[PDB]
C-alpha cells in the first residue's frame, strides 16, 4: 500500500500536490474549522499515515475558516424571541442596545448589529436593537 501523506496546515494547493505526486485522485470538502486558517487543510479520509491502495480517492478537508451562520431577521420581535431565533441560528452571544423607533417599534427588536442576512462568525457578539421612545 501506499501510505497517505500529512497535509494538515498545507494550502489546499500544495495539499493536493503532494497527493498527486504520490498517485492519489482527489476530492475536496470545504468545512469550518477553528485553528486551521481558511484554504488550508485540516485532514483527510482516509486520514494521515493510514495505508491504502495506489491511486486511490482521498477526500481533503478544506478549512473556510471559523464556523459562520447567516444572521437571521429577527425585527418586530421581542428581545427575547430575538434571543431563542438567533441561538436556534448558531449565535449564542448577545447585548441589548436601544435606538428611537415609531412609538409601535417601541420595545420590539428594529434590527441587529451585525444587520440581518449577513454572515458571521458564531463567536461573535451580536447586537439586538430594541425601538425606545
Amino acid at each position: 500500500g501506499v501510505q497517505v501523506p500529512d497535509v494538515r496546515g498545507q494550502s489546499s494547493a500544495d495539499a493536493i500536490a503532494t497527493l498527486q505526486n504520490r498517485g492519489f485522485k482527489i476530492r475536496t470538502l470545504q468545512k469550518p474549522d477553528s485553528t486551521i486558517p481558511p484554504d488550508h487543510v485540516i485532514g483527510t479520509d482516509p486520514a494521515a499515515n493510514t495505508s491504502v491502495s495506489a491511486g486511490d480517492e482521498i477526500t481533503v478537508n478544506v478549512s473556510t475558516g471559523p464556523e459562520q451562520r447567516e444572521i437571521p431577521d429577527v425585527s418586530t420581535l421581542t428581545y427575547a424571541e430575538a434571543v431563542k431565533k438567533l441561538t436556534a441560528a448558531g449565535f449564542g452571544r448577545f447585548k441589548q442596545a436601544n435606538s428611537p423607533s415609531t412609538p409601535e417599534l417601541v420595545g420590539k427588536v428594529i434590527g441587529t448589529n451585525p444587520p440581518a442576512n449577513q454572515t458571521s462568525a458564531i463567536t461573535n457578539v451580536v447586537i439586538i436593537i430594541v425601538g425606545s421612545g
